[PDB]
Formats: structure tokens, sequence, C-alpha cells
């Protein structure tokens, strides 16, 4: 079910070689880019025995006085770090042997597919002679297929929401007396988006309590499901626009807390809050 | 025992390469992926001796005094680091040579397979002629065959538990005068797991203390062992839907405490808990 | 839709090999360029518990005293550092057999496209014999034909802001009783570019509160909504001049603020803020 | 539009090899420079809460005290680093095969072009047979040939300035109610350069409030715009002699404060000042 | 117009290798020779605010006492790191294939030429058979000829002094109200060198003040100029004997502070001091 | 004028590799030796203002008391390093193909040279068959001629002396109202190695005061120039044997002061010392 | 003069490779060996000016009291760090083709020369097919034949001492009004070893004093030269048995202070010590 779309490329950077001599030239061009994150936890456990003992003698032993201050301390400390580096590169060479009299062009475009929301880096490698008129692309338009996943309905489709950086799904679990939301690992929990005039409404099948249904943010900020009203805090605001569709990124913005969106945060007893400057990227996905 | 399955792979990252010159190009890229977990233990022990001594003369010596104060001190501190680094990578280098005005277009897609809860890394490259319609895989749908382990019949089927991280198995003690779950080397120790209407039961075989054989989760956290009855303390939740397999990877959600997954953690005289916010991975297997 | 222009190309370094032996010479030249940027967030919980003691005893019995001051502390630390390295090189590498009695020259130019505001490094490698009069490439000057994107037209274009550093887009949210600017994923809100004799006016299509549509600064600094009037608050002043385009980098400089500039700050309840000397470059980007 | 010009390299570093033996050899020099620039700005919040509570009995308790002092402390600190590291190499490898009875010589000269201010790397290698009169280059000159930009011509040309090592135009805005210089990343602001028989003269044609329009240094440091009058103040002092052209590096150093310069500095709502001992290296170039 | 010259090389480091075996053996040895510059610059700016506050009761509450001392901090830090790494390396590999039963020798020496101060690595690698007598150079005189740049004659020649590791041209400011030297990238400020009976003169041409022209040190340190007179302080000497000549790097030494040399150093509002112990490198170079 | 002299070459490392098997073997042997010196001089500024303010009421305010210290602290620090690495290694590799049956021996021995203390790394390989009877040299002496330069004739032979590690040469400066000798760049000072039946005078040429001309110790530690004397403080005693020549490493021990050598160290207005135990030595040049 | 010498060579690592398949297989084994010393010594020189004022008014203000504790401090400091990095490395890689069928044996053995003193690394790599009786080499004993210098006559042989770690040469200077031990550069001074009943005598040639010939060790631990006695001090312990030989490593243990021996310290005035716990290698050598 694939459909037709403009992508648009927008220039990022260039690089030309004019080659003008009498022999050819062999040309290696490596582009790098790596990231790599690092998430250390340290625990460190101190314990200090110290022992004073001071005699002095001013009063009785009149003319004068001599202190003498003993002191022992004995200082216990544990520690015990734990880093988690996760790296991921991406070198890219391209060996070309340039031509004598033939410059060698390299434009890097950055294109950006519409409606998808995908990108990609789209490198222009030129090889001609010299001199010519000179073709900068600064932005290239080009007519893509995008083949796409299954269409979601809203209304009757189940799909389970997934946090992208944690490659956690979104769970139930009763925080109180109330079904909350959580980041689990379990693919059981399944949710139905719902579209009303208001907005969008994060409905759950699999819920503890029976009638509470609807998710809706609390004036602390931590996510429980209500019974379905017509409360703006229950709605909810997509970035992408409709169709959703599978494997879609979407960040769930609240529509009474306008700042705040669905999120991943260390809280006490519930990790998936509304937190005020929070647009957590959730990939949702269909069940089979 | 082979299963059929529908794949679906989303994507994740993409390149193109437009080699426009009348000269090829030969282009080499590295996709590199690595893990580096290290865990430091510094024990330090400080044993400061000091030995302060103040002579002064100010009522005697009338006019003013003079305040001598001495001062000693021998501090020898032993300190002892020990670290544990363990480290993995995935390079992944591709050359190739692209020829004249052929564009190269590689697609990462990140293919999960459904039911079975298996991803894996799916690249796709692609060299064709310039200019064309250029078709951009969003999300593929590939038809899998997975050839899958033997089925744990829940009932009548001895399955040993094991720790993923640390690939240590679920063994039983005795805490307090109560069978108790710890993590141990040891292979002897089986469970079967058991479902009711309410949830899943980890049952055990082999038992201190006749009787006390299903497992449950206390108000402390500690996981023990106690008789069969109708308490949804002693049910579980297994994060995969039925039916479940060997060397599938599960997270026991405890029913009461909703929040809390049997887990590792480091406690006085027991190491499985069930903790709030705490989904450990269990791979479990099945005995010969 | 392609416009001419004048591209001019400065110097920036040269090199210079003259080979004067009977043997030829393999010459490879690595030009190396690499940003790398990390961006660590350590938060620490230190937590000390004390216990002093001491025993004193001076005025009774009399001559002198003896305190012995006891004390104990136990100090549970517990760190969490969170690096995010990002690096970006570029090896450009050229061999090259220069021959004998022959001078290889390299220029490095630097290539400034005029109007478009895009820039490109520029090589000039010769070889030639010697002794000849050496052509030094100070500033070169070359007609170039950019590849532009369209052309918005100021007033009925709907265009979408989107923030470079960030890769996240300009999004209205109600801050107070107030709708107010803050960077999001959202792709959703949109705008149109207005100008007057005063200047640059970016009206919002998607607001909360209605009438509230021009972008203005406040005496605070933060961006908010307001109608559309003759104030010079709510103007605003582009870097590049007209007519603006697909792809184009700007930087929005307030006319009453004549220093402060629209920018990213992590502000409480808004991230979008006019600060003095701040001009964060805005991709602004034309809707399908 | 070139000119001639009497290039001269002074010497640097030397380097022979004489080989006597029967067999060649293969011989490669590699030369690498590497500049690397780091910027970090790291933010720590630290926060401490500490309760002390001592009880001490003394005088109604006779004879001697008992001091407990209880105390406890809970520390919490967020860092927050954020570096910036930019790192340019160029290696520079030259293969050579020595035959038997050769010398080798690489003379390295630094080729100082005159008049433009131009400078280049001017390796010189030889390979000639044993024994012979060594001629070694201390000084050699050059006859080039520039291809130079267009000339400013000082009165009647709009130049834009651009600071050399922040890659930002020199851009007017409102200090207090004065028009004042500031760097910024907009091209709009056009400049013209006067010559009087006192110095140069930087006069602005965008500006805010009419009339004040030549620069001049403030007692404090700071860079405003004023009226034409006859005032060492507003005039400047240009590096290079004229005439001046396109692309051109120049010192704007104050003819009144003779010390100072014009030049970049994080300061109070204004951040180009005339500071002692600061020659800022301004790239000024001409508009289409 | 070049010279003849008596070049010396005096030994360094040598190496022998006598292959002995029926096989040839393959032999490469690398020699690097690497500097690296590091510069940072950190500044540091700490903001504590701390609210303690004790409460305590000992006379009213007679039997003994309760001091509860609370106490709060919170501090701000700023840090703002600046490295500026310069790194040069110089590798030089020689690939040789010595042959059966001969011995292959690399002699190192440093070839120091006389007069121009030049110096060289020498490097004399032999191959020949064995056994023989060895002939080692500890010291080898070779006959080389200079080509050297343009004479300086001391009175009437524009010369423009420059530092060497800095590479910033001698200027003149107005110190106080005198003319003084300090350093700076404009090189339109030349020199006329002077030789009396006494010594070296350095005289500017361009001044601010008419009549102080001679460079003399003061009692402070700081370079300012004054008029033709017969005090040694205006006098300098001059590390290179006589004639002067172009790119020739000096080092000016007082004739009466004979201990103090013409140097940079950062100084209040000057920065070409005559300090103890500077004997800074000048390259002086001719005008066109 | 080369001269005959006994090597002597004293074993320093051994290895034998016994290949026994039908396959012959590539082998290559690597041996670096690297040098590294870093000279780092940081200098750091802090700058502290704290504003402490307490308000205590326990008199007054009689049951008890309040005690609230408030206090504030602005620390701003300054730090500067500067490192300078300095880096010098030297691989060598052999690649040898040992054939089947036979042992490669490879004998590392130092060959120091007789008389003009001279070494140098003599590696010995051999491939020979097996089994044979093992001939380990440990003490290998051969003929050697040195190459050697220009006599120096104990007065009538102008010599300027260096210092080894700095290649500064030793210069004559006026300390208090005495010749004194001084680390320089200037290479214009020349000395006289004169010898009596005490020891070795060094005599300079080129004297501030007349008459004040053979160096000498002081009872401080630094160098002055005095008349010719019997007294032994002014003789010193040269390391080498006679005769002395060009590009001799000497180390000029005080006759008085027998611990103490001429050596440098940063000092107050001289850095030319004689200080106990210090060694420093000085390569001796003789002038054209 | 070479000597017959029964070597033993003790068995380190092992390691095999049993090929078993079709193919050939391509081994490479690289043992590095590398020792790294690096020796910095900082030198801090901080320097605090602090200004406290506290303004106080409690008894004339009666009801309480506000006491302002102001308070400066600037802290200059200047660090100044100097290492000197030495390292060493050894990589010995062997490239071997193993044919089907036939394990490889690599014994590394360290193989000790009897009498001489000197060991070197020796490898048997085998190559034999399979399957066979494995003969594992624990201890091999080879008969080799030294080539040995010339060996020293106890009484009538001038030898030089030189300290194997520093390679600094045995010197004797005057400390107090005794002739003295102290290590130099100078190879002037000379010894002669003799040979009593009692042990061995350092006597020297080269003294000061004269008469004090035979060095001894101090109640305090330096070394002096004292006449010919009977006293133990004076005599010494050879750790290598006669005859003593050119380039011979020995370790001088006196035979009063048993557990002292000759070495290297850093103490006042003197540098050669008799410490306890304290074996340095000297090798002597003997002169031309």
């Amino acid at each position: 079910e694939q459909i037709e779309v403009d992508v648009v490329a927008v220039w990022k950077e260039g690089y030309v070689y004019e080659n003008r001599g009498s022999t050819s030239v062999d040309q290696k061009i490596t582009i790098t880019k790596g990231m790599k994150n690092v998430n250390s936890e340290t625990r460190t456990v101190t314990a200090t025995h110290s022992i004073g003992s001071t005699i002095s003698t001013g009063d009785a032993f009149e003319i004068g006085s001599v202190e003498v201050s003993y002191s022992h301390s004995h200082e216990e400390s544990q520690v015990s770090m734990t880093e988690t580096e996760v790296y991921e590169s991406k070198v890219i060479e391209h060996t070309i042997t340039i031509p004598p009299t033939s410059k060698f062009t390299r434009w890097q475009l950055n294109a950006d597919v519409g409606g998808a929301d995908i990108e990609y880096m789209y490198l222009i490698d030129e090889v001609t002679p010299i001199g010519g008129t000179q073709s900068i692309p600064q932005v290239i338009t080009s007519r893509a297929k995008i083949i796409v996943g299954r269409q979601i309905i809203l209304g009757k489709t189940e799909i389970r929401i997934k946090h992208a950086e944690r490659k956690e799904y979104m769970t139930v679990v009763s925080r109180k007396s109330w079904p909350a939301a959580t980041l689990g690992h379990s693919k059981l929990f399944k949710f139905v988006l719902y579209e009303d005039w208001g907005g969008f409404r994060i409905k759950t099948l699999n819920t503890m309590y029976s009638g509470y249904e609807y998710a809706y943010s609390s004036d602390q900020g931590g996510i429980y499901f209500d019974q379905g009203t017509d409360n703006p805090k229950q709605r909810w605001a997509i970035n992408k626009s409709l169709p959703l569709r599978h494997g879609d990124v979407v960040t769930f913005m609240n529509k009474y807390f306008t700042r705040s969106g669905l999120c991943y945060d260390d809280g006490p007893a519930t990790n998936v809050y509304c937190l005020d400057k929070r647009e957590d990227k959730w990939i949702l996905e269909v069940v089979g």
C-alpha cells in the first residue's frame, strides 16, 4: 500500500575540488557521524569513626596552660560506580579517481520526505571538465513513492504504544486505587485512539478497574485513566497529521496542559508523566 | 516445529548517493554499534592519628599572650579499586563500487518479528540508474517462518527460570523459616508455571519446607513460597501472550502489587525481590 | 526554478611542493575537520548522618580537664552522570604522484555563494613544470547557477518554522492565559510571514485563543502572540534579504528590542525567548 | 584583475638523507599539523539542607558535661557540562624511493607573499648524487601573479564587515538611545569606509537613529555611532596598506585609543568593543 | 645572491644492524618527532547563598540545653574552560631490504650550518658487506652554498620586526603620552636599525609624537621611544653577527640592562617589554 | 682527520626462534623506543568576595536565642594552563621469512665507542640450521675509524659553549657590577679554555668590565668572571680526557666546589649556576 | 676469547593449535612486551591574601546583635608540572600458514645462560601432523659458546664503575674534608678492585686527598674513601662469582653492613649510598 510524495532536499555541506594538473588524483572522503551515550550511576557509602581526646590544664596549673589535643579517625568508604556506554558510528568513505582538468563536486543535501516525516542524507558527487557553469543545488525536490505500513483507523484498531528511546511499551498498573500508565516490557497492553472534536483520546482495553478507560493528566502530572467525559484533560494532541500509520513516531501533547506532553520520568510509583517541556517520542504499532 | 509469522520492518535511517560523474566510485560504509559496561567497586580505609599540643600563657604573663599551637597528623589511607569492564562491538562494513550515473540507496529498517518478540537490523542497499521514481520503504511487511523451540505446557512442564542479564538461575533457599527465591548458579532447581483465572503461578518442585510451593510477594518486597490459595499476591503476569516456549524472555509482574515485578536486587539475605518499577527479563528454559 | 549568481572564493590555506629530483614522488594530503559536542548532566544526592558526642570534665574534676570528643558520620552519596557525545568528522585525502621537475600546488579557497548564503570548500590542485610564473589565487569569482526551492510569498504562504540546532519546530502553547511560542516536535503548527513598512510579522494560523495571532516580545523576554497593531514589539527583522525561500536559514531580530532575537533557552513554562545577544538560526520550510 | 608580486620564502625546517648503500630505500615523510579547540561551559547548582541538633548538659548535671551533637545534611547537586570540540588536521605524506648513492634533501620554506599578506608552506624535495656542493635555500624569492578580488573604493563602496574567528557579520543595534555595533548573522547591514587626513572612518548606511552614522569608541570601550566630526575617536587605523580589496583581513585600531582595536568581547548588551590589547581580524567583503 | 659556507654535522644517534643469515631482511625505521602545545584558559564564577538558623535554649530551660542548628546553602557555579591545542608531528619512515651478510648502518647527525644559524637533520644510511672496518662519523664537515635573502643595510633600510612565536609584528602605540612598542597584526609600522660604537638602535619611522624615534628600555621594563642621545638604554645587542639579512631571527638584548631582552609579556597597556631572562626571537623582514 | 678506535659492544637483550616445522614462517619484530617530555605551567587567580551577616537575640529575648546566620560568597577564579608536549619515537621493524628447520637469533648489543664517548644500538640477526652450537655474543669488540671534528687547542682556540638540553649558548651579562654567565641565544659570545696544573679555566673574550675574564664559582653558587689568579674556584674539571674536539659534550665540575658543576637553573637575575649535584651537559663548538 | 657454557631454558608459556579441517589456516601471533616509565616533578606555589572585616553590635545595641562579617580573599597559585615519559616496546609477530590436519605448537622458554647471567626468550614453533605423541619441553638444556669480553684481573686493572639505570659513572668528590663517591658523567675517574680473604675492596686511583683510597660505608650510610686497613666496612661482596669480566653487571654488598649495598639515592651533598635493601646494578667496564 504505497503512496506518492514530494521529497525536498535542502543543502547542508558542499565541497569542490578542481584538479588542473596533467596527472590524475585519487581522492578519499570519509564522512563519520558518531553518537556515544554513557549512563553512570555511582553509589558511595562513607563511614567515619573519630575519637578525639583533649587534656587541658589552665586554671590549677596557673601560669599559662598546656592543652594536648589527641585525635583519631578511621574512615571506611565504599564506592561503586556503574557506567553503561552505548556508542553508534556511521563512517562513509568514497574513493574516486578524479581525471586531469576535471573538477569533482560533492553536494551533501539533507532530504526531508514530506508527510511521513522521514529524512535521509542525500549526497551528490559530480565529476565534470573545466571551466564550466557551476550548478549548486540549494534545494532539490524529488517525487518519491513511500511504501507505507497499515493505516490506523481511529476507533476499531488495537495499537500498542512504545517509547522510542527506551524501547519499552506503555502498560497499565494500579497507582493508588486508580489505573495509571507506566512503561513496561509487556506487549499484552493495547490501546485504541479515538478522535472527537476536542482532540485525541487514548483509551485502554486492558484495565484493572472497570469503566476507568480513557487516559488523562492529573494536577500533579502523572497519567491515570478515567471514564469518557467532555473533559479537555483526557484529550491529547498528536504531532503528525492524519491518518496515523504503522511505526509512526508521535508526541502526545495534553489539550488542557498545553505545555506538557506524555513522557518518561523517574517518579515515585509511576514513570509515565505529563511534565512541562517534555515531548517524548512514542512509536505506536498495530497488533496482528 | 516451525510457525509462520508476519514480520514488519519500520524505517530507522536512510542514505542516498547520486553519482553523476563519468568515473565510477568505490564506497565503504561502516556501521558500528558498541556497548561497554564497566562495574567498579572501590573500598577505601583511611586512618588518621593526630597529636595536637598548644602551650598558652595569657593570665599570668599579663600583657597579652603567646599561644603556641603545635600539631602533628599521620594519615595512613589504603584504597582498593576493582573495575570490571565488559565491551561488545559490532562493526558492519559494506564496500560497493557505484557505477557512473547510478544512485546508491541504503535503507536501514529495524525488522520486528511478531509473536516471538524477536528483532533484527534489515538493511536494503540498491544501485539503480538516474533519474528515476525513488521508492522509500517506510514500513516493509515480510512473511517469515520462525523455527521455534519446544512449547511449555502450563502444568506438567518442568522449567528452570534464568535471569537474562546475570545468567544466574532462580533457586530456592530458606530465609527466616520460609522458602525464598534467590539467584544462583544451580540448575537443579525447577519450576512449573500454572494458570488460573486470576493469573500465572510459579510453583516449585524442589522446596525445603513441604507444602510451601507457590511463589508470592511479601509486604516488604522479597519473594517467598506459600501454599496454594486464592490470594492475588501469589499470582503473576507474563509479558508474552500464550503459549510460552523455550528460550522465552518474560517479565513476571505481580497481580496484587501491579507496579512491582520479579527482579534482581542486592538485599540482605535474599536477592530476588518484587520491587516497584522493576521489570527484569527472565529467560525460562525447559529441562531434558 | 534555478537562478544565476556570482560566487566568490577567498583564500584560506595554500601549499606548494617543488619536486626537483629525478625520481617521482607519491604524495598524500589528508585534510580532517571534526566537530565533537558532548552534553553531560550529572545529578548527585549526598546524605550524611553524623552523631557527635563529647564528654568533658573541667569544673568538678578541678585540676585541668579531660574532654573526650567521640564522633561518627555515615555519608551515603548517589551520583548519576549522563553524557551524550555526538561527533562528526570529514577526512579528505588526495593521493597524487608528482612527476620529476614538477611543482604541485594546492590552494584551499572558501567559496562563499552570494544571495543564497551558501559556502563550500574549493580546493585547487595544480601540477606544472618548473621554473614558472606562480599564479596564486587570492580571490576567485565564479558564475554559478543555484537550483533553488519554492519562493515564500509573504502573506498567503503557510510556512512551519524549525530550529536549526535542535531540529524542533516552533509550536504554540498557552502560557498564563496567552498563546506563546515553544519548541516542539509537532509539524501541525504553521505560520505566515507578513511584511509592513515597520518590519516582519510572524502570524500564527493555529492559535488557542482567537484573535491573538501575531508574535511579539514581552518586557520579560518570552514570546507571546497578540492582535495586529502598529506596535514595533510584534515586528521582526530577518537576516536574509527578500525574497525568502524554502530551506532558508533566518534569524528573527526584534525591532523594538534591537539587541534581542528569537531563540531557544531553558526558561520556566516557555522555551522560545527573545534574549539579548541571541541570534538563533531558524530554518523555515513550506507546507505541501 | 591579477597583479604581479614578489613572493619571499624564508627557511623553516630542513632534512637530508644521504643513502650510500648499494640497495635503494623507500622513504615516507608525514608532516602533520593539527589544531584542536574545545569550548566547555559547565553550569553547576548545588543545594544543601543541613539539620544540626546538639543536646548539652554541663551546669545542672554538675560534674562535667555530656554534649551530644547530632547532625544531618542532604546535599543535592546538579552539574551540566557542555563541551564543543572542533579539530582540524592536515597530514602531508610523501613516499619517495631514493636511489643508491643519492642524497635526498627536503627544505621546508614558509613562503610569505608580499602586499596581499598571504602565506603558504613551500617544500623543496631534491634527489641528487653524492658527493656534491650542497645548496641550502635560506631565503628564496619568487615572482608570483596574484589573482585578486574587486578593489574597495573608499567612499562609494558598500562593504559588509565580518569577524574572522566567529564568522559573524557586524550589525547595528540600539544600545541606550544610541546606535551601536554588535556581531550578528545578518548580512543586511552594510558599511562604507571613508579616508580623511586623520584616518579611516567606518560609516553605516543602515542606522536606526538618523544622522548618527560614523563609528566611534566611547570612554567605556563599547562601539557606538555618531555624526561626522573632526574627532579622532571616530577615526580608525587599518593594518593593510591601500588599496583595500575583497576578502581582505584587517584590524581596525582606534586613533585616539591607540592601544585598543575593534574586537569581540562578551559585554552586557553590546559585544563589539574597543578594548586594550585586542586586534581582532575582520574579513571585509563587498556586496553584489 | 648565494654565499659559500662551512656546514658542520655533529653526531646525535646511531644504529647498526648486522644481518648474518642466508635470508634477506626487510627493515622499516620510523623516526617520529612531535610537538604539541595546549593553551587552556578557564574562567569560573561560583556564587553561594547560605541561610543558617540556630535555635538554642540553655539559660532559661535550665538543665542543659538543646541547640538546633538548621542551615541551608544554594551554590550556583558556572565554569568556562577554553583549550587551544596545536600539534605538529614529523614522522620519517625508511623501508630498506638488507641483503644477506651485509650490515646496515644509520648515523643521525645534526647538521648545523655556520653563519646563517640554520640547522637540519642529516641521516646517513649505509649498507655494506661484513666484516669490515667500521667508519663512524662523529663530526662531518660539508661545504654548502646558502642561497641568501636581501642584505639589510644598517641605516637606509626599512625593516618590519616580527615576533617568531606569535607571528605578530612590532607596532607603535601611545602609552601615557609616550610612543611605546606593542605587538600587533599591522604591517604598516616600519623600523630602521642603526649602528653606533655603543650598539644597535631601533629607530621608528611611523611615530605618533614627533622626535621620539629611537627605542629604549625604561626603569619599569616597558619599551618606549625617545630622541637620539648617547644613552646606553636606547642601544641594543643583536645575537647574529653582521651583516643582518632577510628572514633573520634575532634577539635584541639591552646594553644598559644586560640581562633583559626585547620580548613579549602580558603587561597592562603595553605587551612588548625588556624583562630579565627573556630572549624572545624576532624575525626581521624587509619591505618591498 | 679520522682516528682509529676500539669499539666494544656489551649485550642488552637477546631473542631466539627455533622454527622446527615443515612450513616457513614470516616474522616481524618491532623495537619501539619513545621519549615524551611535557612541561606545563598553570597560573591560577582566585578572587572571593564573601558577605556574612548574623542576626542573634539571646540576652533580651530571654528564653533561649534565635541566631540567624545569613551568608553570601561570590568566587571568581581564572585558571590558565599551558602545556608544551615534545615527543620523539624510534620504531625499528624487521620482517624476515625464517626457513624450515632453521633458528633465527637476534642479539641486541649496545655498542659503546671508546674515547669519543659515542654509543649505538648494534643488532645481530642470524638465521642458521638446527641443531648447532649456539654462539651468544656477551661482549663484542670491533675496531672502528671515527671521522672526527677539528681539535680544540687549549689556548688560541675561540669556542662558544652551548647547553645540550636547552640549545642555548653561554653568554656574558652584568650581574651586580660583575660579569656573569647566563644562557642566551646569542652566538657572539666566545670562550677560550686554558689548562694550568690546577685545572681548566674558562676565559671570556667578550666581557663588559675589562680584566674580569676567567670564570669562577661564588660562595652563593652563581657564575661570575674574575681576573687570572691561583684560586681553585676559577678552575674547572672536564669529564672527557684531552684532547677536546668539535661537538664535544662536556661537564665542567668546579675544583674547589668538587660536588657542584656548571649548570642551568632558574635563579634571580642569573641562570647559569654551580649547584651541588648538577652535571649539565655542555656541547662546545668552534668558531669559523 | 670465547668460552663454552651450559644454557638452560625453563618453560614460560605454551600454545597449541590443532587444525583438523580440510582448509588450511593463516595464523598470526603477536607477542608484545612494553615498558613505560614516567617521572613527573610538579612544583606549586600558592599565595593567598585574605582581608576579613566583621562589624558587630551586641552590648550597646541591646536587644540582640547584628554581626556583619565581610571577607575577601585573592589566591594566586602557580603550578609547574614536568613529566618525562620514556617507553620501550618489543612486538614480535609470526605469520604461519598451518596446513590441514596439522597441529601447530609454540613453546615459549626463557633461556637463562649459566655463568655470564645472560637470559633470552627462546620460542619453539613446530608444525606436525595429527594425531601424534606430543613432546612438551619443560626444561631444555643447550650447550652454548659465549663470546666474552676482556677479563678483569683483580689488582692491576683500571675499571670505571657505571650505574646501569642512570648511565652515570662513579666519581670521587670531597664531602666534608673526606673523599666520597658520587654519580657523575665523567669517565676520568677509575677504580681497581682488590680481593683479600675478607672480601672485595674498591680502591680509587684519582683521589683528592692523598692516602684515602679504599671505599667504605659510614655509620650514616654514605660512601667515603679511607686508607687500607683490616676493617670489614671497606670490604664489599660481588654478586657474580670470579672471574669478573667486561660489561659485567654487579651489586656491591657491604661486608659489615650485610643488608646494605652500594646504590643511588637523592641525599644531601652525596648521591652514592649504602642503604638497607638496596642492590643497585653497577655495570663495570675496563679502560683502553
